């Protein structure tokens, strides 16, 4: 009966059947890690006016509920130390801290010659002075911006291992953390029948609360980001996060914008934590596992009930959805594919997505872009992974849960799907 499909064009037409029917090493869709128009990222502006209104127009029943969400973000996700620690001790970046970025970026002679080229006093805090200027507020040095980009990749690096040492040893999030850390933590808490809150938050391209850019500002500001930084991330980009990119539009950005995108990234994870804290309280808390990363949660051995929705509908501009998951029965997602349980192993592992993969790669690919497995052989061996029998049941109830429902035979003529 899936003898058809074994033929490329069959596979292909049920492929734009399926992807019709749900048309709505770690693909989140340096790093630490015809559609609809959205800002070039729209919270981190959203958090730099709110800097602005900080003074500059002072908003109670917007502030309380900000002072509110802090205080249940340290609560019930965090060990509650370094917070003093982290203040009295303003984020400041080395000459060490861009030597490990031009060593890991380009080697270690190109760190020399850079620091070489700069005057980069070892030990020393790297002298702001040196790549932005004030203008009587402060701009990029136009002649040395690698500089600035390096300085920005140290906050955004020091900024998540910062986050990760606030927070309490259950609650996880996907920066800094290879694929096989990721592995241990989900194979040794998930099993067979256990309960999973799997949560999207599908708004972080649009105007936030205002209550949460001010949160995320008071949260910058207590993780050691202060007023100088604030006015070096106003001058990067504080005139380029207000404008929509055009959909339909292929761009190459500098490595200053990647950056700005990161700390966006970091931005959105942080808002997640902060209204995951909201909606579980202590069922986050006692959670034996919680991974954040984006808009995508999932948090162990918690059930929904009829009130978080309550919750979930408290934010305006914001779709906080939940979904109900069950190991081996409603098969939850997170950050691009699923949670199965290999069985012949005996332990929990994440995968990718076949909905996602297809959807991927129904757009075209040329020459000139990089191709580390060219002509679907990432396809093959992930169709491997979820063809073989300790993984394909288990997978083929995660679909029935999403979305025939045996495409995975069809995906294998390469270029045919893209059509």
């Amino acid at each position: 009966v899936e003898d058809s499909l074994q033929n490329p064009e069959v596979a292909v037409a049920a492929c734009n059947a399926f992807l019709e029917a749900n048309y709505p090493x770690x693909x989140x869709x340096x790093x630490x890690x015809s559609a609809v128009p959205s800002p070039f990222a729209n919270t981190l502006a959203n958090v730099l006016a709110a800097a602005t209104k900080r003074n500059c127009n002072v908003e109670l029943p917007t502030l309380d509920s900000a002072v509110l969400n802090v205080e249940c973000f340290k609560k019930f996700a965090c060990n509650g130390e370094y917070w003093q620690e982290f203040k009295d001790n303003p984020i400041r970046i080395t000459t060490e801290n861009i030597t490990t970025y031009v060593t890991r970026l380009k080697g270690p002679k190109a760190a020399a010659l850079f620091a070489k080229t700069h005057n980069l006093v070892p030990l020393q805090e790297v002298p702001m002075d040196r790549f932005v200027v004030d203008m009587k507020k402060v701009q990029v040095i136009q002649a040395a911006e690698p500089l600035a980009t390096a300085y920005l990749c140290g906050i955004h690096r020091e900024l998540v291992r910062r986050l990760k040492a606030v927070l309490a040893p259950n609650i996880h999030t996907l920066f800094d953390m290879s694929a096989e850390d990721f592995d241990a933590i989900i194979a040794a808490h998930f099993q067979p029948g256990d309960a999973v809150l799997e949560t999207d938050i599908a708004s972080f391209d649009k105007s936030q609360d205002d209550s949460l850019a001010l949160t995320a500002l008071m949260l910058l500001e207590d993780l050691g980001v202060d007023q100088e930084l604030l006015d070096l991330i106003e001058a990067a980009f504080g005139e380029i996060t207000s404008v929509h990119l055009p959909t339909g539009t292929r761009f190459k950005f500098g490595a200053m914008m990647k950056s700005g995108m990161f700390l966006t990234l970091f931005v959105n994870t942080l808002l997640n934590i902060v209204i995951a804290c909201r909606v579980l309280r202590e069922k986050l808390t006692n959670s034996v596992c919680a991974a954040f990363i984006g808009d995508d949660n999932i948090v162990h051995g918690v059930r929904s009930d009829p009130l978080m929705a309550e919750r979930c509908a408290s934010w305006v501009n914001m779709e906080v959805k939940i979904i109900d998951a069950t190991m081996c029965e409603k098969p939850p997602y997170f950050c691009g594919g699923f949670i199965l349980y290999d069985k012949v192993t005996g332990s929990a592992c994440r995968v990718a997505d076949p909905l996602k993969r297809l959807f991927k790669l129904g757009k075209p690919l040329p020459a000139g872009d990089t191709q580390d497995e060219d002509r679907r052989r990432a396809l093959k061996d992930e169709t491997d992974r979820w063809a073989r029998v300790g993984l394909k049941s288990e997978l083929e109830i995660a679909l029935s849960s999403r979305y025939t429902g045996n495409i995975v035979r069809a995906m294998a003529k390469n270029f045919k799907k893209l059509r």
